């Protein structure tokens, strides 16, 4: 059996023009390419989560990674976020969301810039999600907090649009009424 592996090198960042394009909606049913992005994709985030493996392969944690980061611009992406949600999504969709707002108290981080952002960015607590799997099996998942926001920040990718663009330079931790810092 073969695959490929991604690299911290592989990896794209901020300056790159494929970061700013509206990345290509994937056909279906879906070719072996794009299975097997997905799986390297999903590969990477968990191994960059395993202390013994992310440290001999040198790889930077993260917890979601989109196609175009990787320079190519499809409509894939891939979240493995630690307890649970660890799948690859083909031409995600966000379909409805909540009124309630939220945010990482952290901050979101972003293995493409490599440059430190101060500021909240603020996201929906809760969105509606449909896609396809690997299998092509389409689904729709109410998601929250930090998984929502996750997903929002990846799907953000496959539309050009990077953390920062969210981000108020002069006021960048701006929050309204209500808002849930989640950290
Ligand atoms: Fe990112
Ligand atoms: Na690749």
């Amino acid at each position: 059996g073969s695959h490929m592996m991604i690299t911290m090198d592989d990896i794209i960042r901020e300056g790159n023009p494929t970061l700013r394009e509206v990345a290509k909606e994937v056909s279906l049913p879906l070719s072996e390419e794009d299975i097997s992005l997905g799986k390297e994709m999903l590969e990477f985030l968990k191994n960059s989560q395993d202390p013994i493996k992310a440290e001999e392969l040198h790889l930077r944690g993260g917890v979601g990674l989109a196609a175009p980061q990787l320079d190519i611009s499809k409509r894939i992406i891939a979240v493995h976020v630690p307890s649970s949600l660890s799948t690859v999504m083909y031409n995600p969709k966000i379909l409805s969301h909540s009124v309630q707002d939220a945010c990482l108290g952290e901050g979101e981080g972003c293995l493409s810039v490599d440059r430190e952002v101060p500021g909240y960015v603020v996201r929906h607590a809760k969105i509606t999600v449909s896609y396809y799997d690997m299998n092509g099996e389409k689904h729709k998942i109410r998601l929250k907090n930090y998984e929502s926001i996750v997903v929002q920040h990846e799907i953000d990718h496959i539309n050009g649009v990077m953390f920062y663009d969210h981000i108020n330079d002069q006021n960048p931790f701006a929050l309204k009424e209500g808002v849930l810092v989640i950290e």
